[PDB]
């Protein structure tokens, strides 16, 4: 666009200018593998490989590696890139979305950067929107990667726990954008290292970019399991603990805590009936849940830690004693309240693991996606992916009809139109591809040619094979498919036998769409390769988005100007103004998403510190050094809780602590006051942490010198497991909450974090409480196998929208 | 904090020990210059020039760089830095905020990566809260940097015209926050090149990052310079108009241009009383005056193109016609169609140029600063500035006491127990400084203790060196300040002598601020390098900030429990409360600012697309290429206009358009329509510009060989300022239009981003059009000096506040 106007095209242009080079340094070394045998070459991979480990970096094999790639396709499938695919090659390399015009070969462009990437082991992942499409495209551009000697393995939702490691282990992956979302969940629920499916995530390549990170991308991924009809042992915990209150049950106030060891008169009271005996394996179902119960009725007193209504215990705030937006007691005392106060015990479906797709794809090293439209969401990109948009030119130039919106007043008028269009398109012999919007509107023009006497095909999606079938024969002399919302994204419409000088394929848009690219996808349906087409997108007034917009003064004009008589009319300041409320379209659905993101953002603060933590459980050779850790960091809690800020010094309540410690740690009568009389804070907490090691030494010593790991292990995932799946629960929850009852000063965004953090801090710190204690008063009987922590049937899934 | 929350400390710690490493390489090679000649010292910064330009990179010799700094300090102040401080350096050289605890030496550790930065005379800015900390510190820290010979300007609003542009040149410059930005805005108002202060932005470093950065930057900065009193030839550019009416003036519907070449009865009609032969000189004041009146009259209609009201003119969309949010026609239009329309002509006093502090310390190559609070707001950093915060260690391990919140009953009440306290603090000879946070309260407990027999003395910012001479003497025995609002940054309180023994200085904060940081720097007012003192933070219970928490329940259960009878309490469940409502405020500032930036966003996108354009013409060597482009571009449009999409092919009103480009390009009698019958646009706009430039040529061969650029140069900056400031005002103001009638479906933020951008491309293509016109039809007389674009005074100012 010359002019002062111009400095806009600059940050893209000496981009431009250099991919266009590197695209001529391929061309340039065209000779080196052009008559040379197929052994060498395959064998040029490696010394490629050779060359890496060896001080080059990925970017100094390009021109050469491409080139390899360029030779390669023309033996396996006789094409030989255009310098433009090469082009996009490299932009996919660098990190960018490469928008090339419907129409050329992406998945064949892929194929070098997915090659040059692919050259270290390390896994690339080519993301398509739907199995069938990345099935077929696997196969195909597959064989180009095997002839250079490259494995490919296939990722499907119907490959077994065994099918999908080896899929995941190729050079070269071929998957969905929601299997390889659901797995990196499903892969930290594992209980054993090995269950896990996928690798350290590498290098992505999205082919239909704007579908899979956008669109597909305005609601979030997650995995749920009901819960057990066991609304039965709930209440008897309340009824059980109903009748104990005593001080055979010890109560805290400093640690606000109703531990159990000392309380024997109620460890076995506790046993009434069920496994007397046996601790560790139904003790932990049991405590975990008994004890919640019972800090239900001894710690949690009525109207003054929580409120009560015709609905569900609601909470409420120390300070300004307001009422939480919507939120529960995590680790499951919540419900637990619900027995202490009668109230309905309200047991739903809990989420299980989640994550937003942004999220998603920004954890692979480097990620970059291929589309022929992306310049319209271009913002959207650079600002949530920090990828740019390269527009790369079109092997050939574009000479097709792109003729000016056709306004009608008449909404079933227009129809008759358009059906009269095809129908004379059709009867010269020309092909021609009716655009749709809804399936009333397409079915609609179906029958409304049916009775004009065309024969046609509207396009379901049974399976994308079948869509893709029609699509193959969708430029031949007898021509017209009706696609609802382009029922074929991959599958290009090659032009027929003799169409090339009947015309072209002649695409007409039945409405016109809310965001431009959904239609700029349809209105490229033609002209590939410099093909001649024309477009027409026609538009009625009574047309869903004109109402949308607001367009009724203009509805009024026009009919004030006797304008409803004469049937077709064009004008700008309608088109060029359908387009800028379409762009206000575009800029929402971005904010929604941008808010959507941002909700999401806390949990992935927290995702990473519970999954980092829990895989590294997951997989390591000693776990001493981690448990030990948890224990010294819920011993200080506790030591701290106890020598508040100067109140009293060498007065603190002493000698309560040591009866904390022996009844939490240790054994009823372990430490001592004169252990503690007199030393700091500092020296405390090592003490009588010490004695928790030379103790802990026991236990390594007595049970098992190594059948102790599998003895942490297990209760490490039965807490950091329990706990999570609950917390991920409340926070997929209280998001909805607080959205009502909220006129606070601040933002409901920061109130989440502000909460969530604080909750996020109180499982931590209790994950860390619970496994210091187990460690200890746990002793081993027979069954030592890490559990589940959820009953059978477990869904995937990704809403609708809301 | 040890635990499984350890992982958020992970991103900083593999950070520390990096930099904690790189400072014991330092301290490793203290010998090196231990014992050596200040000569061979001095020389050192050369051999390190020298080394750079010969392929090392700026860290390449960090280790080393600062090595001679540490020792050249220790020459200079007999100060050689530790360990800490030379880890901060680091931080700072890495782009980060570095915090170091309020009582270390930043102003010294700056030294070190404002050295090694600035020895490649590309410029260094080391930017200060007000001119006097600036000058102070320029003049100390600045021997360090001469003595290793290194020019070191100073930069105050006092200094001249050309006295800035030596202090720029200084290989280290030291400045406001406001002067440099200021300075940028002016450098962009310059007609002659020279009058540029500035150099190119390379990398500055901020001291109180937070007071620049954050607080400073809550408005954003700006120039402007009222209106004439000429409210007395608008209205005669409607009286001259609104008598010529006829086809003498030739107007135009399908460019919609009230053009005036042909029109000579009109060009003669509009001498009727002025320098009649004169054009170029005061025709760019009448021509772009008039015609925007004439346009007013014959193009835009009444009742349809705008409505009228008793408020301004407002104007009406095409497509749902509604009323515009607050929207003026630019280039000086608007006020010309209320005059047309009689309506009161508002003029006021625009804007000239403006830029967000946000987006300023954004442009240098690199940016950092240095504080010892940023932690607060961190997140503010690493969003807004992609900066991360560095705690760095304190030399000497903190042995203060950080004694916990007093909270009273009664406002009047506490203070009595404050001003007690001061009162028995002082009796022992300690010393004592009594935070506040308003004026009113701060004289209250001054005049509060006078009545009590104690001396002291406030703090007034008369000027910081008669406050930072108080702090100086504000550890002594007698010591006794009362500080509003931290009246010394800078100036830290250096323990008296004895008071070491007698406990330390005694802070004691009056009330409690906003934001936990502006009462973290006064609490850390104490405990200067290990020093011991006690910090005590009194708080009412009628505090402004509890109503403004909205802790009225905390209010009634404290009355509820006969507590307002027992003078002080201490509690969790109140100032662990005070806290995360504080976070709140602070979530609530960064969005505001997030909220600024992002509308300013929309002019840096502007502002670089017409400073670089501006800037390339007022420093070129040939301006014909720069012209010229924008007259094809305004070719374009032109021959483009006339020849819509296929509206019947060789039968576009082609006749008309030879009568546009002779009236507007070339001459009365120049172009033929069979100049033009048949060929396409391509063909056209290109034969229409070979005759443009041929023409052009006899401008360059008859008026002046090189006469011309300064003939060019003048035009296009009265052309490109005079909008310019006009736009910039447009936007400064519908900015706050839209905030009021906006129940559109989209935000307003995305409006203004919308009909902004569509705004700044009238100005561009008017921009162009007018250019273009100008360098063809103007011939030149005596006077070609480049013309200002302002009536006199202008004013340099930021927002208090809104």
């Amino acid at each position: 666009m010359l002019g002062i106007l111009n400095k806009m095209f600059d940050p893209t242009k000496r981009t431009l200018n250099r991919y266009e080079k590197i695209a001529n340094d391929i061309d340039a070394i065209r000779g080196d593998y052009e008559n040379l045998s197929d052994d060498a070459l395959k064998h040029k991979t490696i010394e490629f490989k050779e060359r890496l480990e060896k001080g080059a970096t990925t970017d100094d094999l390009l021109v050469e590696a491409f080139a390899v790639v360029r030779e390669a396709s023309r033996r396996v499938t006789g094409m030989f890139p255009f310098k433009v695919q090469l082009m996009g090659g490299v932009a996919l390399h660098d990190g960018n979305i490469a928008e090339m015009k419907t129409g050329e070969g992406k998945t064949l462009t892929s194929t070098l950067p997915v090659y040059l990437n692919a050259l270290t082991g390390k896994g690339v992942h080519v993301v398509t929107v739907n199995e069938y499409l990345a099935s077929r495209d696997a196969e195909q551009m597959g064989k180009i990667f095997e002839f250079l000697g490259l494995t490919v393995g296939l990722n499907l939702n119907s490959m077994s726990k065994d099918e999908k490691r080896e899929a995941y282990a190729a050079d070269i992956t071929y998957s969905t954008n929601n299997e390889l979302g659901f797995d990196y969940l499903r892969d930290n629920m594992v209980l054993y290292k090995e269950q896990m499916v996928q690798r350290p995530l590498h290098f992505a390549v999205i082919d239909q970019v704007d579908s899979i990170l956008i669109d597909e991308a305005r609601t979030p991924l997650i995995i749920s399991g009901q819960a057990a009809k066991s609304t039965k042992l709930y209440v008897q915990a309340n009824a059980f603990v109903r009748t104990l209150k005593a001080e055979k049950d010890y109560t805290y106030d400093i640690k606000t805590k109703a531990v159990q060891l000392t309380e024997e008169g109620m460890t076995k009271a506790e046993k009434a009936f069920g496994i007397d005996n046996l601790f560790d394996v139904k003790h932990v179902a049991l405590n975990h849940h008994i004890n919640q119960a019972l800090k239900a009725h001894v710690a949690m007193q009525k109207d003054v830690d929580y409120v009560v209504e015709d609905g569900q215990v609601v909470i409420v705030d120390s300070f300004t004693g307001r009422l939480m937006k919507g939120r529960r007691y995590s680790e499951g005392l919540h419900q637990a309240i619900e027995a202490k106060e009668g109230l309905e015990i309200q047991n739903e479906s809990m989420t299980l693991a989640t994550i937003t797709f942004q999220n998603y794809f920004r954890m692979y090293e480097k990620l970059a996606g291929m589309t022929g439209t992306a310049k319209t969401e271009e913002e959207e990109f650079r600002n949530i992916y920090n990828m740019q948009v390269v527009t790369i030119p079109t092997n050939r130039p574009v000479v097709r009809d792109d003729r000016p919106d056709l306004i009608y007043r008449t909404m079933e008028g227009k129809f008759k139109a358009v059906a009269e269009d095809v129908a004379q398109r059709y009867m010269t012999g020309q092909p021609v591809l009716v655009g749709t919007v809804a399936v009333e509107t397409s079915e609609l023009i179906s029958k409304l040619l049916k009775n004009k006497g065309i024969p046609h095909q509207v396009l379901n999606a049974k399976n994308h094979e079948r869509e893709a079938q029609i699509i193959e024969e969708a430029g031949q002399k007898g021509a017209v498919t009706i696609a609802t919302n382009m029922a074929g994204r991959g599958t290009d419409i090659k032009l027929g036998e003799g169409v090339k000088e009947l015309g072209g394929l002649a695409v007409v848009g039945t409405e016109r769409h809310e965001s431009r690219r959904i239609d700029n996808q349809l209105r490229g349906r033609s002209g590939r390769q410099g093909d001649p087409g024309i477009t027409q997108f026609y538009l009625s007034m009574e047309d869903e988005l004109m109402r949308r917009f607001g367009a009724e003064r203009t509805m009024a004009m026009l009919d004030r100007f006797g304008m409803d008589d004469s049937t077709p009319i064009q004008s700008k300041m309608v088109s060029r103004a359908v387009e800028s409320s379409q762009k206000r379209v575009e800029g929402n659905n971005f904010d929604s998403r941008k808010q959507l993101l941002q909700y999401d953002d806390v949990l992935r603060q927290q995702r990473e510190v519970i999954y980092k933590q829990r895989f590294e459980v997951i997989d390591s050779e000693n776990l001493r050094e981690i448990v030990e850790n948890m224990i010294k960091s819920s011993l200080e809690r506790a030591i701290a809780a106890y020598t508040p800020r100067e109140e009293l010094p060498e007065e603190w309540k002493l000698d309560g602590l040591v009866d904390l410690i022996n009844t939490t740690y240790l054994d009823e009568g372990a430490l001592e006051k004169s252990d503690i009389f007199g030393k700091e804070p500092d020296e405390m907490l090592e003490l009588i942490m010490d004695r928790i090691i030379t103790k802990y030494n026991e236990k390594e010593e007595q049970f098992g010198k190594e059948q102790m790991r599998e003895f942490e292990k297990v209760i490490v995932l039965r807490a950091v497991d329990s706990k999570w799946m609950d917390h991920i629960d409340a926070m997929d929850q209280l998001r909805q909450g607080i959205h009502l009852r909220a006129y606070a000063q601040t933002n409901p965004l920061r109130e989440y974090q502000m909460e969530g953090f604080a909750m996020f801090e109180h499982m931590i710190e209790s994950i860390e409480d619970e496994v210091a204690k187990f460690v200890m008063k746990a002793e081993i009987e027979n069954n030592l196998e890490r559990e589940e922590v959820v009953q059978g049937q477990t869904t995937a899934h990704q809403p609708q929208e809301g």
